[PDB]
């Protein structure tokens, strides 16, 4: 049994802290695009008989970094490797996971779908935007959850606080049952949207945790934060696992009243994407526990 | 029987063409991008038991638009279309149909197999660089060649010329001795590269053409022409079917001492990449009646 | 002391724009073609002991103007002219100023050679592609810089602006870093290329200053543009002392991001090589003082 | 001691013979236009101690090929050639050889100036305009007549007849003289112009051989044809050596009188030039007898 | 009433023309030439009663021609034809209508009495030296003027230009004054001629109409030109309406820098005094219709 | 009364001749040609109050000479010349005194009435073709005769001889007659001709002295020759008055049997029409007496 390590370009601050997490060196490769965007990839060392974990985060320009985590799975497939992992920190097209309407692709059962015939045996991923994706795949899939390293972080720096758990939508609610829940049992809230917009629950004098899967263009979660303010909220805490922080999020966020917005590293978060109130937390401890009890197979 | 073209964002003049000589309309569709880059695809009339043209043109970023297709595809067969068939005028991957001898994908024949769990029944193509690619894909492939096209062009404009048709590289002498014939007999030669560059054959004094599958940064055509010219060439002329010329290859093929450069539409030619001795003949009746005979069982 | 003002047929404007700036006549010469392409050149009026001024622009073909400004500084020397400067607004054969790893002629020391065996006592010359081309000519060599003349109207018109100074390639940084002083110490950014492109220094959000020497046929500048759009600028400046201007460049700069596109009248700008985001200025007054100093000698 | 042969891409049929004729290849170069008309030049295989030969003819456009053969020089010169030898078998601007009576250059003498300026050692010529040409370069002038051939072919096909040498003019009348003594010591006449047009001798029933260094437009040439018919030739001959044929002058001649028309080849007589009565000879193995006696040196 | 037309053999290509535009033959006659010189005149059919009209063109050796002319006349006046109207559209000896300071005949007086004699009742020509050489024929003289036609050609070709009309000398300032008219009331220019020339108007950038009634020796035209030219134009197109071209007139224009010469067939154009230039309208139809009002009383 | 004397170009001996018999120089004139072929003559002194006499022989190209003499005769009118005598020694048209056939003109009467109208007020001519052109001309015509200037020199050399007078042709019976009566009474035969050729008369064992007007072609002249041989003939002398002697005549007549060809200077005899067997008689001795004559009027 041997454990090697492989690491796409999209995230390499992450890559170099796992690889540090489980003392392995990542394996050396050449990757490159062509002026076409076609992507080429050449393993620079042997990989016959590996147990094969392949780390790719899937940023802006998604869909590039997706298929060169297929086109590395391909190489390994064809390269005898015994197991292969792909490890997607942030699920590519977790959002398109039924048809809504209809008329509509399930993109996240095609990616999954790819991803097998590339040749993974397993997946691993954080923080799905629903549990049920992991049904997608025929073969394990591993889904990481942040709850209590988000909640364990806003636990030590927020205990003395009155606090209600809030959901910025419908959707969310049952993840936010389980997160007020591991910070002791504490009330819950969320925002009732027709199709005007409305808090259900009291939030006045509290101080607000404010919970969601992702941030994308920050444009709900700011909703959310004045309208939690209009209704006497003494505070708003902003928790996600996945900061995509697209376009004027970061200015958005900055903006808003909230007090403090915690996300995980999942997805690189750049200089361009920073901000005074933002703190990231590292996902990679979670990652190299992830990969070494995957590895050492019992 | 119902025939239904769809068409993806890449390309838009060639699905036009194509749709015109056809007499049919592109299906409507709402075809937009998050700011992730996830693409967002649905059908804005019913697709039910249709016979699908799934049209996709591949230029630069190329990732992005085989998403698209994969998606469209995915839809179509969870709309309960009949039959799908993937229309790829310029194959992407086809160049990576081998190993190199190691430690590298096969992704032309990934590309195949993505295309088939997506949902493909059939893919058709234009000049692939290899005619074994037809064999990646478990099921028909109409491989369609482009030949006919531009040397019936060559013969207009050419025939009182005394020609020689060169191939640029060893790889593709085979499809240059498919042109001689076709322009009535004639001599051939092609440059020879040691691992210097020689030509392998008498020019001095005759109209070369110059063949090749693609021009992607002119960088082995130029070279060629310059060589010929030195080797006493009264005049160089330039055909491939695939114009990617990408980078440079404008500012590379005007310098060079080309009389003409002779490509198709397979891909967009934009303003950027235009020229004064560019020509661009269109693949569109070559594809209208290709999809014909597909649909009419011609 | 007798000012005399001798001009070729290349760029007839500029000649009458520098004659009325003088307020001297252009001196009357017979100058026209042999079917062969040889050039006949003779004075009406008396040239004996002047100090003459031989006025030659270098657009397509270049080699015939160049030829017609030896012809007539031979003419010169031979009909006893005292002193004779050779005005060469864009220098001929400036960009072969070196052997490029061998076995290339230095045709930018050919050509001050040629100026000094046909009887030139000194070359005038405006934003020369090196600088060091000044010590090619054994003599005096005035070389005029419109580095004021165009960063004066980017300030007039773009103070309000937050500016970035941008080189489309390595070899222009020293020339861009000076720009950046003169518009107020703002920073430096340049296009670097390996042998893929990138950008290196932040522009996202700002107006970018592409500032090149000349703009041929426009290839490398709208690669530049387009490379800046990418990396989220604002708008995009083009400036340029020599508007060569040939083949698609006009075309392609009119349809690149650009907002404007400034040149000098070094070379004539034809109604072909026009298009709206186009800016001439003028060069003449500079000619005409450098003209005025050199003939007033103290 | 290397013989090494380069040619400019003015005359390639010429070229080809000579080095044919020699038994040496034209040694490989990179000869190449910008779109500015700025030539770009550069020899492909070593030329380091050298004997070269630098062969370019001069036809319409000749600034350029002019320039072209200058700047080859310059190349060789920085090469580190050993010893080099321009060779233009037609002299460009020998017509302009003196003044006229004022104000004018003597574009012939600058010519060879230049050539020794670029590191010209030796000019190789044939049938230069006047003979006092070879005085205008400081070192060897190989002037190469063409008389012996030209004669030679006359003698062959018209020793039958009665000959008289005419020259169509009061400059060409020594040269005609040397040609009557080559003939059998026949008489000799010429057009006399008053400044009306008059024959001087004899003409009446005899085959009139009109005798120039070249025909240009064929207008001085096809008037003498018509005076010499007028009165009383039986027949009348064209013989010249260079061919430069412009504009109406194929024409010209084939509807004048003339039974036939010799030149040579020093300038590429092509299609359209080309005309029933006319005859060409090559200069060739005369060129290459030269160059062997140069190179052979003693 | 019964129409013939009789022509004499100077110029064979008009008389053709103009018989097709009359729908008429030209009357059959022997015409032939005396060993002497002595020209033999026949008429081969019927005569008697007839309206005749005699086309005669005048080109060298024109003494012969006017001859042969009087002599037709004179066998029509003895063949009893009713009315006789001599053509001559160029007029002989129309330069020499005044004694220019004695002791000179006036000749273009002497012409038209000798016609008078001769038995010509009218004569038609076209563009006279002077229009008062309509006064020196004791009947009617229709004077039929190109102006029409060679401006209709202009304003076809060159509307798009800012023209000026140029007089080549004092003479035909009148005439230049119709053209400038005609042509939409552009400015206008001539050569001052001192016994120095010099042009008194300005040119500068403007496209010069250079305007003439015949063009001889071209030596006046020339000098015009290069005058022109001198003085900073654009342009310069010659238009007149004999073209006489004798010598080296057509190696004159040809050499000169004007971009057309437009001249009609009143005299014949021979490939000899042919050029690429050169432009040829026709003068048949306004000669057709001239007769056919003379004919029909219109 | 002042005696001036004119003379045009075509026979310069004639007028010498003339002028030295008389003892007046000839008047000073410039005579010259355009290109055109019009004719340009001024006088270069005072013509006013002379009695002028306007010599002009008409040779080959004979329309040039008849036009230059009515140029003469019209200036000499416009300069006050008192009485104006046209002197033709050779009368141009002479043959076609008559119509012939038909449809043809009186050329020898257009004649008269051209110098009649040029201003001409007496005719001078030698040996008209008929006796009765004299009354074509309204004025005095002094008709002069040969015949005892050549019946003279034949009786000086052939008083031995055996005579017979012998016409050529039936026209000239009446002359030949005339000269029968002026050797002594000698018998008379002449040429039959049959529209055959027999001779009437018997001239066996006799000297012929065949006589005609003039001599042409040698056609007719030889033919007879050759018949009067046949007949018997012991010798043959030709004498005719104008020797007009075109194309193959001198040859004809040197290679025809004839011992003597006798012809006076009326027309210019020049070198290319000599042979042994021609004397040619000077008509000036005559001619200035007739001058001096009409000069002294009484």
């Amino acid at each position: 049994k041997n454990l090697m390590l492989f690491a796409g370009r999209a995230h390499p601050e992450l890559a170099d802290q796992v690889a540090k997490e489980l003392d392995v060196a990542v394996t050396a490769q050449t990757a490159r695009d062509f002026a076409n965007g076609e992507i080429f990839v050449r393993f620079d060392e042997s990989v016959r008989g590996c147990d094969a974990f392949v780390l790719q985060s899937h940023p802006a320009p998604l869909n590039q970094w997706l298929m060169e985590q297929l086109i590395m799975i391909d190489a390994l497939k064809r390269g005898s490797a015994k197991r292969i992992t792909a490890i997607l920190p942030f699920y590519p097209y977790a959002r398109q996971d039924k048809k809504h309407r209809g008329r509509e692709p399930i993109s996240a059962r095609l990616v999954a779908d790819l991803l097998k015939t590339a040749g993974a045996d397993r997946i691993v991923s954080v923080d799905l935007h629903t549990d049920q994706i992991q049904g997608f795949f025929d073969g394990p899939v591993d889904h990481m959850r942040a709850q209590k390293l988000l909640t364990g972080y806003i636990g030590e720096h927020y205990a003395d606080e009155d606090m209600v758990v809030v959901s910025p939508d419908s959707g969310r609610v049952r993840v936010a049952e389980k997160w007020a829940d591991s910070l002791g049992g504490v009330p819950l809230a969320f925002i009732h949207k027709t199709r005007s917009n409305r808090v259900v629950g009291d939030v006045k004098g509290k101080t607000c945790i404010l919970t969601d899967d992702m941030i994308d263009t920050g444009g709900t979660i700011a909703g959310a934060v004045n309208l939690l303010r209009e209704d006497g909220a003494k505070d708003v805490i902003i928790a996600a696992t996945h900061g995509v922080l697209s376009d004027p999020a970061p200015q958005r966020l900055a903006e808003c009243g909230a007090r403090e917005v915690i996300v995980t590293n999942t997805l690189p978060i750049t200089e361009d994407k920073r901000f005074p109130q933002l703190t990231v937390l590292s996902i990679a401890p979670l990652l190299a526990n992830t990969i070494r009890a995957v590895f050492e197979n019992g």
